[PDB]
């Protein structure tokens, strides 16, 4: 219910809103 992409390749959308790289 909630998917916008924006991130990098491997990255994890992190509750303060922002796309980190799990890696």
């Amino acid at each position: 219910e909630n998917f916008a992409g924006g991130c990098a390749t491997g990255f994890m959308r992190t509750a303060d809103g922002r796309c980190k790289p799990t890696f």
